[PDB]
């Protein structure tokens, strides 16, 4: 796992390629009932919160995943109300959606107690989500924790674990409409997608499967040095017909950007968000 | 490389490191000048690295070749004079002689030994040294640099303060140049001071990235600026249409993504503008 002061990030997901980040302290490395989990104090990125293997978060760089995924749907829904997050069990999708003046109420369905535990101690400017009067706090598998909502939510964030482990159940497309039944009548979601560098083919079923059930879906990404090939992708789906996720329906003014003390989202940031690359703009349109 | 990995290590990325796994290393020589390794990867296809620095896959090349090409290229009326400056790979010139407006090239590589082995283990890269525009030059494109006065619409540095001013004198009137830049999640103090040192020399800089798996932290950045005070960076005067991609064989450059590439994280906007 760490050999010779290095960590180096191996999955089959990502052949042939891996990140190594430094290591200058081990500080946690114990298998909950449901993954392995690690941290470590790294050299450069600081703290690393590691799942069965795979960089789930630096300190350094969780900023950019954790606003895009945040204000990608919120900026892009009128006037979210009621927050869900599946997963998110570092507190950073929290710290960020709680920001918004219009949430109430965010709702997160984490499955593993002992992350959340894990990150109050060794990622406290993600954790601080958790400090949050906005915050229900849920423990359960969000697949099966889904089917028991109905019209509940304006927007659903998936901040999910990898495709092994406990997140699988969240990447069954069934999924997908179970997400759209637990939305309001005009919700948004947004979740975790594939890098367009990597698996291009399953952005593209994706799309195809999420275009069948919602009159709007788009993918969107941003860059983030510590996930594989260096950036990440999202899905966005709403059942608003006029949802246009490329132009934000709540652009944040510069104030809002400063007050929010935001270091990568902005509103002209979002809209090049779903500017592609011609090979996967080509593949998705 | 070890255990069938390559790892790249520099001080100037810090505690970070990509590794390709290897099928096969195909050439390990040292030049006059510097270390070449070529290794065929498990994922990336060929690998050309340059004292230990990864310089292209035949993967994801076509990022930076078509970007650092077509940003200053579709960023010009009309440009008919190009040099490249380093380019021994032989890639940025394959994607500027696609231009029909580009009637001459010329490319000063100070390295030959780069330009036989590209030749022939990157040879989708290499096929620009068939073009008829070229005029290859040897040596150092510093001093190269000097020869040259009022000569050039477009001067791209694919590379390996005073030369910017040398490349301002060697540009015509409203001539533009685009350089290799920093990567804006690795060295944005040193994309500052870049910038504020080229704004003093020219009436228009701007700054762009792309990404590219294989550059340390997954992208870089261009240093773009124009003599001529007009010039607008980051609206094409040049567009593309969808024939033109097309025909061009584009993977990655097309007139949105060229506007988009200016378009950089709050940190960074912050950092470049306030
Ligand atoms: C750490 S967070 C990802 C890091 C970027 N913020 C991912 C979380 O998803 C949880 N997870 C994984 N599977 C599920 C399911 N099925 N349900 C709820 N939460 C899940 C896992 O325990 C991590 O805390
Ligand atoms: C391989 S290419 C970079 C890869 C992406 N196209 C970098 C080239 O720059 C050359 N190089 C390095 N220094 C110089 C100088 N000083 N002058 C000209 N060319 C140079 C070096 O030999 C490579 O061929």
């Amino acid at each position: 796992a760490i050999r010779e002061g290095w960590f180096r990030e191996t999955c089959s997901l990502w052949p042939g390629q891996a990140l190594s980040l430094q290591v200058e302290q081990l500080l946690h490395h114990r298998r909950s009932r449901y993954q392995d989990i690690l941290v470590f104090r790294s050299k450069t990125y600081g703290n690393v919160l590691v799942l069965d293997g795979v960089i789930q978060c630096t300190e350094r760089d969780e900023f950019s995943y954790q606003e895009m995924i945040a204000n990608l749907p919120l900026c892009s829904h009128p006037n979210p109300r009621k927050v869900l997050i599946i997963g998110g069990g570092d507190g950073g999708v929290l710290r960020e959606v709680v920001k918004h003046p219009s949430v109430e109420s965010v709702v997160q369905c984490e499955i593993d107690e002992d992350v959340i535990q894990v990150s109050k101690k060794f990622l406290p400017g993600m954790a601080i989500g958790y400090s949050s009067s906005k915050l229900t706090l849920h423990v359960g598998d969000g697949f099966e924790f889904m089917k028991q909502n109905q019209d509940a939510f304006d927007v659903i964030i998936t901040d999910s674990s990898d495709p092994m482990g406990p997140a699988e159940s969240l990447f069954k497309e069934s999924y997908y409409q179970l997400m759209k039944t637990a939305l309001k009548e005009d919700g948004v979601l947004c979740c975790q997608g594939e890098c367009q560098w990597l698996h291009l083919d399953l952005i593209k079923e994706m799309r195809q499967f999420c275009q069948s059930l919602f009159p709007v879906v788009a993918y969107a990404y941003c860059t983030i040095p510590t996930y594989p090939s260096g950036q990440i992708g999202f899905m966005l789906c709403s059942k608003n017909p006029s949802t246009n996720f490329q132009e934000p329906v709540q652009p944040l003014t510069q104030q809002q950007v400063a007050q929010m003390q935001l270091k990568y989202y902005n509103s002209d940031v979002h809209r090049a968000a779903f500017v592609l690359p011609e090979f996967a703009r080509k593949a998705l349109n």
